DNA sequence: TTCAAAAAGTCCCA
DNA sequence: ATGGGACTTTTTGA
């Protein structure tokens, strides 16, 4: 329930609200951390703080009570006005308490600010100048269902849906930080580009100005840790500039420690740094180089449609058991289902551009399924060996299922029928052409082109440009960065992908044609495809004057 | 009735 | 062991 975070970027963090505080204007800062664990923000603060008031400590004398400040006092003085945390683990807070106290080798106690409680919930008597720190991450999986009522109810301006509860710690830190104060946090990245996170991008840019933002993309911050990382820096400070400095990683496999400190980093070649007008953000925030930001808007401008225009787009088929209903299509059991509950099923490393590898397992369609009594031998030997997870499922306790249908069945029809399908999560543009009615689970989204858009644009054509490397760029741009080399490929973001008809329209078709064709070859000689692809990218290029 | 989002991913190996 | 790569389920709110 701890997380550990890296000694480099917590001293950057409380470098970064603390470097230019003038402890002799304000010798009572207030520096709060809202899930502060064992205190990792609130000792690296002690010290930082205890260097402020012991260089300063005769200026102080001299400007306010000279028998208050004094070296021997400062400590005494830190802990009762200075540090405040709160963290809903009682034996943190317990061994935090004991490093501050150890801070300095009983006369009267020191009153220590740690509370014990739920930083949501907390009654806060006051706000803060300071807060920095590492809230809690939990989705809309892990997270207790009677929790969500609260957040939904409290929280509403940034928790809805699929939101996180991060979310609500962004909300809380902002609502409790004093004006000119400032804050810095490390939170997953997801939500720069979230759906989910639309809501919370939108209450911190009218609320706060961010002044930095440091994005490592798929780096591994956290050792061991499935989460991909961004520090925010914001403040409440009266401005008229309000520009964001980006840093965004260029090599994701660089190890944390290459200097001392993280703005050796910042400032070295592992890292790009540029700004952005935070007036100019949309409900999306594009984070992007003055180049890259010059691609997307003519790539923008040219394009008359969208996919979501000219398409219908699906999620695949959710069993809620794979196991139940998925099997390899050379297993002896299938003997015992008629070939018409038989369906071909792929997963995502099963597309690639253009094309989809041959299926290796079937999916037993089981909503067609009459009645128990009439296929009792598919329920008895091949569903039913999963049938207390099966009657589990959400829609079966509610009645809505019976216990061998699949949860989320979707429409036969939909699938069987040509279209274009992509995985969930990828490294890169693979757009395929279905030609084998494939179904798929929820890791590979299709769409089919709408009826009155066929004359305009056919299949083979947007293969073509999708999968280009103009298009792979195109995409990133604005796709939702997940893990090392993995975007979500997600209809959210997909289906706003634009495209284009021009005079390059017919090679550009008959040069996917020439790849399909040599794809679906026995003896292919990919290398080919590659030049083939070269000379397509070309005529994108030209057709988008880039 | 039934859609689609969500990595403090998950699991394996050298 | 740890770090790094291949690959991706079903729960869930709306
Ligand atoms: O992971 C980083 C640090 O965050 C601490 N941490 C976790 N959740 C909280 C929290 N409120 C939450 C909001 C949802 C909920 C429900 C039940 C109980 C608590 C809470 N308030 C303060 N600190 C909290 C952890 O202990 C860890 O050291
Ligand atoms: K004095
Ligand atoms: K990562």
């Amino acid at each position: 329930g701890i997380y550990y975070t890296p000694k480099i970027i917590v001293d950057y963090i409380v470098k970064k609200t603390l470097k230019n505080h003038d402890i002799i204007k304000n010798p009572y800062p207030r520096i709060l951390d809202i899930s502060c664990g064992c205190g990792n923000f609130l000792l690296e603060v002690y010290d930082i703080l205890y260097d402020l008031f012991e260089e300063n400590i005769y200026e102080l004398k001299k400007k306010y009570d000279e028998n208050y400040w004094t070296v021997d006092n400062i400590h005494r003085h830190i802990l009762n006005y200075c540090i405040y945390g709160a963290d809903i683990d009682e034996k943190a807070i317990s061994i935090l308490k004991d490093s501050l106290t150890n801070k300095k080798v009983d006369e009267s106690d020191i009153k220590i600010n740690l509370f014990c409680c739920d930083s949501l919930k907390k009654k806060w008597r006051y706000k803060f100048d300071y807060i920095v720190g590492n809230p809690p991450y939990i989705g809309h999986k892990k997270l207790e269902k009677k929790y969500k009522k609260f957040l939904l109810e409290k929280y509403s301006e940034v928790y809805k849906d699929k939101a996180d509860l991060y979310f609500c710690f962004y909300k809380k830190i902002i609502d409790i930080l004093k004006q000119g104060g400032i804050g810095s946090v490390i939170t997953p990245r997801y939500f720069l580009e979230s759906l989910s996170g639309k809501d919370l991008r939108e209450y911190i840019k009218s609320n706060v100005n961010v002044q930095e933002i440091v994005d490592f993309l798929g780096a591994n911050i956290f050792k061991n840790i499935g989460v991909s990382s961004c520090i925010l820096t914001f403040d409440k400070k009266k401005t008229k500039e309000t520009y964001i400095d980006v840093f965004k990683i260029k090599n994701e496999d660089i190890c944390i420690n290459k200097f001392e400190t993280l703005e050796e980093l910042l400032k070295s070649s592992k890292f790009e740094h540029f700004n952005i007008n935070q007036r100019l953000l949309s409900d999306e925030w594009i984070l992007v180089n003055k180049d890259d930001e010059t691609f997307y808007n003519k790539i923008q401008e040219k394009c008359k449609y969208s996919l979501e225009d000219i398409a219908i787009s699906f999620q695949g088929i959710i069993t809620g058991c794979d196991k139940a209903f998925i099997l390899s299509k050379d297993d002896v059991k299938l003997n015992l289902v008629d070939d018409k509950f038989l369906k071909c099923w792929i997963k995502s490393k099963n597309i690639n551009k253009y094309i989809v590898d041959k299926s290796e397992y079937r999916l037993i369609y089981s909503n067609d399924i009459d009645n128990e009594n009439t296929n009792k031998r598919i329920l008895d030997e091949i569903i039913g060996l999963y049938k207390t997870k099966l009657e589990n499922r959400r829609e079966c306790k509610s009645g809505i299922r019976k216990w061998y249908e699949l949860q989320w069945g979707r429409e036969k029809l939909f699938f069987e029928r040509k279209k274009i399908m992509y995985p969930y999560k990828s490294n890169e543009n693979r757009f395929a052409i279905d030609y084998d009615n494939n179904f798929s689970s929820a890791d590979v989204y299709s769409f089919f082109i709408k009826e009155e858009y066929l004359d305009k644009f056919s299949y083979e054509y947007l293969v073509g440009i999708l999968n280009s490397s103009v298009y792979d760029k195109y995409f990133k741009i604005t796709a939702k960065k997940m893990s090392k080399n993995i975007y979500d490929y997600y209809p959210n973001k997909v289906m706003k992908i634009r495209i284009f008809r021009d005079n390059n329209y017919e090679e550009i078709e008959n040069l996917s044609k020439q790849i399909i064709s040599i794809l679906l070859n026995k003896s292919i000689d990919k290398g080919k495809v590659e030049k083939l692809q070269i000379k397509m990218d070309n005529l994108i290029m030209d057709s988008l004057g880039i």
